[PDB]
C-alpha cells in the first residue's frame, strides 16, 4: 500500500507551505506526472520513533475510507527518513471569507455548515479519532460556487473544552464542545469568549460563561440558541454527542430561520478578526 521513493522530489514539486505543525508541515505540491495538485503532509519518521507501526496501520485503514466531508488521504509515500500523506486539495476557499463575500445568508446556511461538520466528526470518532482542533481555519471549501460542501482540510492520527483546561482526563466530547464554538461564531461573527486577560478568560471557559448577548442574537431563533446551550456544556457527561446533535431540531427539521443576518454577521466577523 505505502509507496516507495528514494527522494519525494522524484514525485513532487513542493511549493508554498500551507501549514506547519510539531515536525509536520502541509505543502502544496504539483505531481510530476500528471500536473495534478494535492496537499501534501510532510513527517520525519524519527519524530514517529516508538510509534511509526502503530501510526502506519492507523494511516493504512483511513487511505480506503472516503467522507464526503473530510480530505480524502490519496496516497502515501515513503523516502528513507520520511512519511508523505498525499491529501485533497481543498482549492474552494475559506470559510469567514465565504461568508463575508456572500450577499446573503442564513440560519439555514449556518445549520447546513454544521450538519457537515457532525457528519466528518463523527465518523472520526467512530474510527477511534478526536480531532481535538475544530477551527474555523481548519473548514475549507471544495468548490468557489454556492452550492460547494465544506471539508475538514486537515487532522491528526478559544475553542477548548473546560475539560481540558481543568488538565482533567478528555473524551471525544472535546470535539462537541468546539462544534458549539464553531456555531456560536457563525450565527453572531465573533467568539463566545474572550478576554485581554488570559487568567479572566481561562475561567469564563473553564465556568462555560457566556452569552447570546443583544443586538448581535435577537433575531436568532431560540432553537439555534437550545443548540448551542447543549454542545457548549461545561459537564461533558451532559453535553451533547454528534449523534444527538444531529438529532436536534436545529440540524434535522425545519427550525433554523430564513432571515438575511449577513449585514451583523459579516460587519462582527471583520471587526473581531485580524
Ligand atoms: C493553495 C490553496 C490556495 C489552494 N487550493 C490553499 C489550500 C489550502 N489547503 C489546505 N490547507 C491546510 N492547512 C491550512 C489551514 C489549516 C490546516 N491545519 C493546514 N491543510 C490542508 C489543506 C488541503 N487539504 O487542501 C489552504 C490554503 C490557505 C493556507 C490560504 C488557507 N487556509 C490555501
Amino acid at each position: 500500500w505505502k509507496k516507495q521513493a528514494e527522494d519525494i522530489k522524484k514525485i513532487f514539486e513542493f511549493k508554498e507551505t500551507l501549514g506547519t505543525g510539531a515536525f509536520s508541515e502541509v505543502v502544496l505540491a504539483e505531481e510530476k506526472a500528471t500536473g495534478k495538485l494535492f496537499a501534501v503532509k510532510c513527517i520525519p519518521k524519527k519524530a514517529l520513533k516508538g510509534k511509526e507501526s502503530s501510526i502506519e496501520n492507523e494511516i493504512a485503514v483511513l487511505r480506503k475510507i472516503k467522507h464526503e466531508n473530510i480530505v480524502a488521504l490519496e496516497d502515501i509515500y515513503e523516502s528513507p527518513n520520511h512519511l508523505y500523506l498525499v491529501m485533497q486539495l481543498v482549492s474552494g476557499g475559506e470559510l469567514f471569507d465565504r461568508i463575508v463575500e456572500k450577499g446573503f445568508y442564513t440560519e439555514k446556511d449556518a445549520s447546513t455548515l454544521i450538519r457537515q461538520v457532525l457528519d466528518a466528526v463523527y465518523y472520526l470518532h467512530r474510527m477511534g479519532i478526536v480531532h481535538r482542533d475544530l477551527k474555523p481555519e481548519n473548514l475549507l471549501y471544495y468548490s468557489q460556487d454556492e452550492e460547494s460542501k465544506i471539508m475538514i482540510s486537515d487532522f491528526g492520527l478559544g475553542y477548548v473544552a473546560p475539560e481540558v483546561l481543568a488538565q482533567k482526563p478528555y473524551s471525544k466530547a472535546v470535539d462537541c464542545w468546539s462544534i458549539g464554538v464553531i456555531a456560536y461564531i457563525l450565527l453572531c461573527g465573533y467568539p463566545p469568549f474572550y478576554d485581554e486577560n488570559d487568567s479572566k478568560l481561562f475561567e469564563q471557559i473553564l465556568k462555560a460563561e457566556y452569552e447570546f448577548d443583544s443586538p448581535y442574537w435577537d433575531d436568532i431563533s431560540d432553537s439555534a440558541k437550545d443548540f448551542i446551550r447543549n454542545l457548549m456544556e461545561k459537564d461533558p457527561n451532559k453535553r451533547y454527542t454528534c449523534e444527538q446533535a444531529a438529532r436536534h431540531p436545529w440540524i434535522a427539521g425545519d427550525t433554523a430561520l430564513n432571515k438575511n443576518i449577513h449585514e451583523s454577521v459579516s460587519a462582527q466577523i471583520r471587526k473581531n478578526f485580524a
